[PDB]
């Protein structure tokens, strides 16, 4: 049993908590930190507008929350400097506040007693970035201590981009992700550093940035310089699609693009990348554990220009990818 | 011209700005304070997800925003004592941050040179509380300097309750407001002092508190102890309905209940309370200037139990009410 | 095994089918009728925007759908006169089209071979109307052959009203149900017999009629003349609340109102009526199997005036009530 | 005054009626046909969930609706051949039912007394297809009698594609439109010819086809064979964006792409195509009178791959395009 801490018990933090409880044979979460009281945090754990009710008993007191009879320590320290992970023999910390994506700030978890930190986001100054199934074999357990599990959109794009680039050669590609709103956006028009994410999220199509396409090149260096893109945030609470339009020198058809994905999406990698010929809408991919669900019915080809589309539950899909990365870390030294 | 300042250029602050510009012939907003830069503030002024584009040119610089050629000084002071309302000859400040609903915190504006503060919410320690059309004739220009315009829901409920209580006598009533989500609620499930307002606002029916419950007694003391209620926040961006179920000793019918409203909703008071027999849905009452839009189709009566329903645009409606109150304050002595 | 047919394989029809799979050991759905082809109907069975992916394997051909290896005959007959329920040895028909709530039309199912018809709505000219847990003991297997399971709202209100009426005496009450939109409302402003339900359902609070308050009298005749109310349809896809305000001569407090429900919400009746002190929102009661989930936190009292609020999943909760009624009819002579 | 009839008084029909009142001095709507009674149709005319209250007085009787004192005849004929447009001296019929896009069926309007039919959608067997501002100069008043004003998406894509093809050259391109839901989608999961459009529109991202990029080739024949694409329908009630990714014949920059649009978007053409550097979201382009609002901030370039995005109010903007086309027909023979 490896012991995990969660810093930032938010959408991703609580998705991760439930992913561990539900999916892992060898991890347990034993401490969490947020900015609220235990009555509030247990309530949010127990009841979820997306995931439904937790199917285990949840109690709390002024020190802790107890889930299915297992006591979890709870903190409310804004500054991780004030945490003590070692007091709970915690091995791995998930950094999911959204405020410590700089690895020089996140490393405070290691100063506070943990051996490893996994940032639930694109990072700065990290030791390494990983998309499980794409580049996790380059994980170095001696030297990779504060790592990123990249973004939701990256975990969707990279698996697809790898398969298609390996087979045919991507010359350049531009991406649009049509993406569930997230808590970074405002419910009502209000100040934001991004003037478009300032706008009422549940009644708007909101264009905004994604670092996903260039972040893809962090995990697939061969695609450096070859990808860029943006997001349209739209009114669904979770569930997203990545739409990539790329050129290739190869001779391709709808059928051979789709065959390349189907051929790859098997075995362990097929837990990351699924292939589908179903009449999917976003609600069909909510609570799907894949990082990427390729939608063969949406493939288009015009000359040497290809459009492909892959779905992802930006909460749960991404979380399951992060758990796969976490399991690997836990499988090796420290 | 009486000159007005706005503290907190949010939903209500910007609604208020547009209402003054669109509706008033004798007020001018000349200074605003918020917590952001002028690029951001002027974007949110020009573009609105509810009200649409402002039909006038909007420019900005390091110290101001200019609307239709009229320069508005802008500040970014978290503490209102770092403002100077007197420097721009501002007589009346709208307090619409949501953080200064305690009148003894809102009086920081007076310290900074204002003569009158109107809090855009239920207040504590306030000089007085008004729902325009209901009790504004009680306004005391000498003694009422930091005042409350009450809440959206109160401004909906009190007109209706007054007409009905006056005609038939309300023994007790209990209200449910089915209410648009507001910026106090969370887009995704996240911490909040209210465990239900914590929950994703646009996919949930969310039970919670309403101001109106007890606050009606501030403007209608004869109903102290006789009313209470709550809110169901639901997924519409604006537009709300107050549903009041009450007992009366009077013998009443749907018809006599409706006739009481229709006979009162006339003249000046008709600007606060309207009577409709239209097949209304919430989008029909968005951008309606009334505090309370009585829906005669929804009246029900069973023995001595009565149900009445009134609509309100909890943004614009309330805002037009606050503008009425501001106009009254501006029409009387400012010492 | 009692054999069931479903006329109208819509939201309620398909809920019902899933509920049978999940919750019954003696019923089997063997035939369904709708107005579409089997490719379309099987797709709607498999993929559901509310309930998610059906866990069984689904196939179809030109006259059936096969679910988990069990072949279900499919018809496409607008007029039930053209049905033959006897061909597949059907005992009970669920009438869930919306169009045959007059028992004089729904008895066509009997003439077509069925032994019992359960109308999934308030009916007219019916033999009996039941809310399970309220008046199901009055079911008469000889003489009750075309019956009504009432509405969703009636299954929410009646349990709560029975308990409060029995304990305190309801003089008169008026109800507002704040109700999810349903399929008979319009996505865009468009013709409807009801001028408000004509209006775009997902952007409006839409006032409309409900007979539930007068249908309660069919299952609790002691409340004849003493209840009325209406609905507000709001933009959630399922999940609803009944808000009842009533007068009583009893001396009552919030506490004693709440205690009355808690005391009753036990044993078998408790599978119909639940009692909750949780901080519930509508997503929390999606897929709850109760007809009625009383919210003790929302109880208010002013003198002799009382307001109570009970939740219901107008799809799943109602369906679980209809299945309980079906199970009773199935347990007796047919 | 040229007299207009509207067949199908739905979203587009009623937008058109309002556009005529607001924007025309030489057209008059004098009769309409739908499938409903006049109480219902007058209510829908008066109250609009998107456009708000009509500022004219509306009354009705059993064969008409009166607006601002002007009596409009109302028919309820499912079959166009049972209409008599000569009764009310109608010159031009807007065909906006969705059911008569085949010109061989739409021509029944001509037999019923009209001189010209404008189909508010891509057509089959038509005399000609027009995107105002792009190819309306090819209109032939002798020979073009049953015509199409194309789709919303075509009216958005074609102006932008004309300019970028003229200046830089499109080799091939693939489009995604992120599009408001429309009334042919289902509110609740229900039978539809399209198995995705079957799915609850207000909670899903719904992929579906669009002939729009291939219909561009009808108004810009130089682009025949060079465009394809699809739509994602998303939960906003109106307001859409067309995202085109194309390979350019010449090297370009973001700045030069943006400059080309700004340079062209002037004069009459600029009433069709606008240029924006504003931080736009969908609610900002609701009720905009342009067919295409080019968003300079979303232009991206990687090598010879280019992504451009243009907004459109798929109701009002398209309707303003349709009215421009109507004015042109009205200004000339018959
Ligand atoms: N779809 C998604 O939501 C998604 C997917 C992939 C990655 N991510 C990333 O994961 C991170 C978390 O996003 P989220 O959607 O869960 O955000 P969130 O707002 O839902 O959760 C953040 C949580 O951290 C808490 N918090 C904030 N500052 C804190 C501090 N200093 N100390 C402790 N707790 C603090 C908040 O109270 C909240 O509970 C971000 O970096 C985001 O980009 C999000
Ligand atoms: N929205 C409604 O329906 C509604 C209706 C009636 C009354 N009200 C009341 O009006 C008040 C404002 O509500 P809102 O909906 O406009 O909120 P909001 O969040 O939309 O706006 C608040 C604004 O104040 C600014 N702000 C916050 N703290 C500040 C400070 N210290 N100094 C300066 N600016 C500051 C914020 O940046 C924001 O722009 C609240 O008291 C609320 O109860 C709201
Ligand atoms: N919340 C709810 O959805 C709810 C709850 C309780 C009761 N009900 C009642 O259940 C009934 C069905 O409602 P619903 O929500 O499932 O509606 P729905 O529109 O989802 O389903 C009706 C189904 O019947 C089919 N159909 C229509 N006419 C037909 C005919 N002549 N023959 C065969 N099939 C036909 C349709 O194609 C559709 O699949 C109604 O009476 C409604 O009042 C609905
Ligand atoms: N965004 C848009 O809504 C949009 C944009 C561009 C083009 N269009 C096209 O315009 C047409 C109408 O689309 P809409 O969105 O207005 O649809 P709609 O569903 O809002 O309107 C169609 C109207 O036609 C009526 N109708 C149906 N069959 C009829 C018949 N046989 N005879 C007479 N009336 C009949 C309906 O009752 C309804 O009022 C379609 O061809 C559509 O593709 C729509
Ligand atoms: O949903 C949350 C993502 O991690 C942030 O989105 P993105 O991957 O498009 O940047
Ligand atoms: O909507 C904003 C109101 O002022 C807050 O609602 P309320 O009046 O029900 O408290
Ligand atoms: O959910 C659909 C209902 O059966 C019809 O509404 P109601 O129960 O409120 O009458
Ligand atoms: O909006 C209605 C259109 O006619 C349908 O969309 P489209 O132009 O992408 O086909």
């Amino acid at each position: 049993t490896i012991r995990v801490g969660i810093n930032g018990f938010g959408r991703i933090g609580r998705n991760f908590f439930r992913a561990v409880l539900e999916r892992s044979d060898d991890l347990e979460v034993v401490a969490v930190n947020d900015l609220t009281d235990n009555k509030t945090l247990s309530t949010l754990l127990k009841f979820d507008s997306i995931m439904g009710r937790l199917g285990q008993e949840v109690e709390y007191d002024d020190d802790s929350i107890t889930v299915g009879g297992k006591r979890i320590a709870v903190y409310a320290e804004r500054d991780p400097k004030n945490l003590d992970w070692a007091a709970h023999n915690v091995d791995i910390v998930i950094e999911s506040t959204g405020f410590f994506t700089d690895a020089n700030a996140a490393k405070a978890h290691i100063e506070a007693g943990a051996k490893k930190v996994i940032i639930s986001a694109p990072a700065s100054n990290e030791d390494a970035t990983f998309v499980y199934g794409v580049n996790h074999e380059s994980y170095d357990p001696e030297n990779h201590n504060v790592i990123s599990g990249a973004s939701c959109t990256t975990n969707c794009l990279a698996p697809m981009a790898k398969v298609l680039n390996d087979k045919f050669g991507i010359e350049n590609g531009l991406m649009t992700t049509v993406h569930a709103y997230t808590g970074d956006q405002r419910l009502h028009d209000a100040p934001h550093r991004d003037l478009r994410r300032a706008r009422a999220a549940a009644v708007n199509i909101v264009p905004t940035s994604t670092g996903a396409a260039k972040a893809v090149a962090l995990v697939l260096p061969e695609l450096k310089g070859k990808l860029d893109g943006y997001a349209l945030r739209v009114p669904v609470i979770t569930g997203s699609a990545t739409d990539l339009t790329f050129n290739t020198k190869s001779e391709v058809t709808v059928e051979s693009i789709n065959a390349a994905i189907k051929e790859a999406a098997v075995g362990e990698f097929g837990e990351t990348l699924a292939y589908s010929e179903e009449p999917l809408v976003s609600t069909d991919i909510v609570h799907d554990s894949h990082g990427s669900i390729f939608d063969a019915g949406l493939t288009k080809v015009s000359g040497n220009t290809v459009k492909v589309v892959s779905w992802y539950d930006n909460e749960w899909g991404y979380t399951c990818q992060l758990l796969r990365l976490t399991e690997l870390v836990a499988s090796k030294l420290l």
